[PDB]
């Protein structure tokens, strides 16, 4: 066990010194390395529990058993004297930079996931390469490095959300006690998207800072892997090259899918181009309804425009649909009209978009419903969630190797190896993974951790917690209620549940009950809390720490003996009592 | 061990049923106890580990062995045929209704803790008074029934905190795309207290109407125990009776201090004025440094006073003191003045309260700072926030034999009892505790069903989360950096750190490094958390969740292993680095 560890971090590391924290050899060589700004992995054995063995395990290596030994792409270089001797005839630095590859490591991704893993292999002595490239949209729409989440995803979603929840703060505003009049307020959209693209646009910049700081190569390029080691790149001017590197990650994410229908590519968009439109989108209609669809419908409904979703069967597939119906129906309540049961067959355009005066454009939207009847109505604007896919067959050379699954994402172990063995993938593309931005950041940064410093610790990717930024916020962690009655039947689960009013709701005169939490517990182990769920405002604030007591095992034993804070909402969970069994009421 | 038990939940419960799940001769004596609207707790053998002990035990008390077994304060009554026979004879009502005593229990102090009590007891049969009094303030204000949270705490502070939180929202919408003018709008005082008091008035309603619809008895009137069975009441007419219980609770909690100096009883106020005020205060003084006195002064200040706050030594005595520098730090920075090394000599009035045109008076604060430098300055409102107490004096005679500690508060046992074997306190009273309202309420609750349901769950005091609402608000869940550092030394102790933006305050415009979290830990036992600290918006819900994973014992690599929210303020707790040893900057 042992011996295997230290072999595969041997030949994987880059510039690895194997250590102990009181020899002062050891001091003398950490500072040279410094000096000659010669950045690299060490492993300090006075502080491993094994360290003794690994001790003996390394003379496989050197011949010899003491400390510090230090080594460079898998080849052992020498003791204190010898590192000594390297520096003083100036042969240090050609030994630490020599190399079969252009690189030890190249991300093929500039996202989420990919500039994490690029930043933390840099740390430690990986001669690195991030590539990125943003394929425009239909109608041309771009953005600069980051990925999804810092450009058309999580960042200005979550702003436009908060520009939406500002406008019920000015309507309460006046229940307690401003003298502002809501009714003769209004709302500038092209003011909204200057100040969310000013801070996306810093974002762009503090990465680019990032990787020089961190002497990453950045290419602005597209990248192909043609064989294990090598990557065709190609420029903003069509020029082609090759690069080679030890180590690759692939992690190019995800875009908007189109569905096959006249006249969706031509005159509607998507979230690619809704963060940055230079214009109102006007009367909008949202075709899906995923967690994409609802959030842009719900934001877009609080700014004053009128909003019109289209769902083919149910709300949210895949999270509990007890929650989901409760979302729509706030939303429904609050303005967002929703077309049932239906699906569209053609987009007709009506005017063309007037870009000097900054206007949308007319369109007519024809489609029937699931029965047999008829839709047919006019848009300023059509947006599509109907899911996302990758494009590996761009990224990938089916010679190389790599196996995929039916749905066109990379089958990984849990390692995120592929089927290629210096090939790995991160974030979107990983096969059966979720698709959230702290799960790409984990994977990549406890990746390049295992791969260039030795470290051992996997990724977990069980009851990860989730939020949906609709108007009334839904967090949760966990198993639906359906899937837990599944998996166990429905004598063996009790589920806890309460609505609540917030203390903020009282004076501004919302809803009674319309707030809503519950516990999906597993009678025969200790009343085990499977899934947890709550409707309401903060709800990602009220989730996140509940998260780290279910990954510990909490019982609800564990939520009773809790004492709550008071007044908050999330209180609410340390003293629920009313089980859907009893059939009695969960309303305050 | 189970028959210590038996005897001690026979001893003290009103109306018990042992029983079993599958036996239709319980179910026929329950369905008559329904009928009569007999209420009772009831304990099903079948459930419990040791019920085959539990039924052996029982016939010390009825000379038989089977269920169903029903019990009345603490004498057997009769099996199925028994009990049957009395229903058709009409002796039943009577034979449940014999008592010693008026009451089986007598709550003193209907507030947090003494209405959860109350309302418990009452679902397993007992008995059940609540008496509630509250003494007017110096200037007379008054309210109803509730207790502190509800009427002149919790409740109204954290709803006038969130008046003044809408200050930086309208500010904030102006960035976001709205075109209102936030410098065109004012506040008005009245129309603010007069929502507040609507609710309050609500809850106040809620508690009557709960209180009648579980049979308790609510006597608006002022208790005082002066032998362990008996309470001694003064009603609205100062008409005086005394009344008995088996059990008693005392739940009385504390009020405001005043420091005795000139002036101070005649012409300031404390935080039970302030809330129904009918004025707004104008220029104030808040004396005092607690969470109290800077939760009042902070919202005041947003809500467009000028305010100044005087502080004998340190802010927030007893929490961790690096966030307690922070929070005074951003209030300064957002307009609170800070009198510091100071205390008040004298008050002198120089214009009486204006009832007629609805203004504050005017007054003279005269004092001195630490160096003798004297300070001399008007306002229209003074505030003392200078602590609370209990005057357990007028509650309780000293002969019935209830010891107090040195601050006169109740000396208790880990299951609440006093040095009176029938007399229990609960809530801000009982000695060492938290003073919080969701600790008095799991108090109560869990007394009352020990009491008079056989259970024996005790409260947990340790690790009790708390969120003090100052314009920005600060969390905390177990021990502050320099308890840890005091009980385990320096060298056993690692903090994880790290500023952090709240992603709202980008495109407004907000601070970029004021925002803070640390995890304290103990790196001799696997890097236990030992203490959490949060100081940002939505504090109080960023923390809860996290009391649960500390109860539970987690460690930090408890919070590496679990993910991140994307994007929350909470999920900076996942992913800490820095530690203070390494000498890295936080930002
Ligand atoms: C509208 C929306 C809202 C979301 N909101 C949230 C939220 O609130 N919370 C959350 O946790 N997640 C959210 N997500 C999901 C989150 O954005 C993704 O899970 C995350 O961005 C995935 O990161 P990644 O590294 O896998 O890919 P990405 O972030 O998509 O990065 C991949 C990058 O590689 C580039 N690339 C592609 N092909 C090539 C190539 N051949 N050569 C070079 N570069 C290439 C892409 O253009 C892109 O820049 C949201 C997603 C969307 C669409
Ligand atoms: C300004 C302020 C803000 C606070 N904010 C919070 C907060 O945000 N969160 C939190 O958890 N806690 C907060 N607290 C603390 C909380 O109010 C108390 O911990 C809680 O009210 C204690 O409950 P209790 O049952 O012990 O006493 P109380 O709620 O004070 O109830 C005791 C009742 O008994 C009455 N009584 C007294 N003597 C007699 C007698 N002889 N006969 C009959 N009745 C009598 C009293 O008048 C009162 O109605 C705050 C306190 C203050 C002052
Ligand atoms: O009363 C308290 C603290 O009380 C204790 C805390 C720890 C302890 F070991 C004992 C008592 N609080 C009221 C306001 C916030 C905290």
């Amino acid at each position: 066990g042992t011996s295997q560890w230290l072999r595969k971090t041997v030949d994987s590391a880059a510039v690895i010194l194997f250590s102990k924290t009181t020899c002062p050899y050891c001091k003398k060589v950490k500072d040279v390395l410094a000096e000659a700004k010669i950045k690299h992995a060490t492993i300090e054995l006075d502080q491993l529990s094994n360290g003794s063995a690994i001790q003996k395990c390394l003379a496989s290596f050197s011949k010899i058993e003491t400390v510090p030994q230090m080594f460079v792409r898998g080849k052992f270089i020498g003791d204190s004297q010898t590192v000594l001797k390297y520096y003083s005839n100036d042969e240090l630095a050609g030994i630490v930079n020599e190399s079969k590859y252009d690189y030890d490591l190249i991300v093929i991704g500039g996202g989420s996931g990919g500039l994490a893993a690029g930043k933390e292999a840099a740390k430690y002595g990986a001669k690195t390469a991030v590539l990125d490239y943003v394929e425009p949209t239909p109608i041309g729409t771009t953005w600069g490095l980051g990925g999804t989440c810092v450009n058309v995803g999580c960042i200005p979603k979550k702003l436009m959300h908060q520009a939406g929840l500002l406008s019920h703060a000015l309507e309460d505003a006046e229940h307690f006690g401003w003298s502002l009049d809501r009714s003769k307020i209004s709302h500038n959209w092209s003011t909204m998207v200057e100040g969310v693209q000013s801070h996306i646009g810093s974002l762009n910049w503090g990465y680019k800072v990032a990787l020089r700081d961190n002497q990453v190569t950045y290419l602005n390029a597209k990248g192909r892997l043609i064989s294990p080691h090598e990557v065709q790149i190609t420029d903003k001017n069509q020029k082609v090259s090759t690069i080679t590197g030890n180590k690759i990650i692939l992690a190019t994410g995800e875009r908007p899918k189109y569905p096959e229908i006249p006249g969706a590519v031509e005159y509607g968009i998507t979230s690619d181009d809704l963060f940055s439109l230079p214009y109102f989108p006007g009367k909008t209609l949202v075709i899906g309804a995923s967690y994409v669809a609802l959030e842009c419908a719900g934001f877009l409904a609080s700014l004053g425009g009128d909003v019109t979703v289209m769902v083919r069967s149910i709300l949210l597939r895949g999270f509990d649909q007890q929650m989901a119906e409760k979302v729509g129906d706030y939303m429904e309540n609050h303005g967002v009209k929703f077309a049932k049961l239906c699906v569209p067959d053609e987009i007709k355009q009506l005017k063309v978009v007037d870009t000097e005066n900054n206007k949308p454009g007319l369109l007519l939207v024809k489609g029937h419903y699931t029965d047999g009847k008829k839709f047919e109505e006019e848009f300023e604007t059509v947006i599509f969630a109907v899911g996302r896919e990758p494009q590996l067959s761009k990224v990938l050379c089916e010679t190389v190797g790599v196996k995929l699954d039916k749905n066109g994402r990379v089958v990984c172990t849990d390692d995120e190896q592929t089927t290629v063995s210096n090939v790995y993938a991160i974030g979107d593309i990983n096969a059966g993974k979720p698709q959230l931005t702290p799960v790409a950041i984990q994977a990549g940064r406890y990746l390049a951790r295992r791969l260039f410093a030795g470290a051992t610790e996997l990724t977990d990717y069980s009851n990860v917690a989730t939020t949906v930024f609709t108007p009334l916020e839904y967090g949760a962690c966990g198993l639906s209620e359906e899937d837990a009655i599944e998996k166990y039947g429905d004598k063996d689960i009790e589920v806890y549940h309460s609505n609540f009013k917030p203390l903020e709701w009282t004076v501004a005169h919302r809803e009674d009950n319309v707030c809503y939490m519950k516990l999906v517990c597993r009678k025969s182990d200790n009343m085990r809390v499977l899934g947890l769920h709550v409707l309401g405002p903060n709800a990602g604030e009220i989730t996140q720490g509940y998260a780290v007591a279910i990954k510990m095992g909490a019982t609800k034993a564990d939520f009773d003996r809790t004492i709550g804070i008071h007044p908050t909402c999330s209180e609410t969970f340390t003293t629920l009592h009313v089980t859907k069994k009893s059939g009695v009421s969960p309303i305050v």
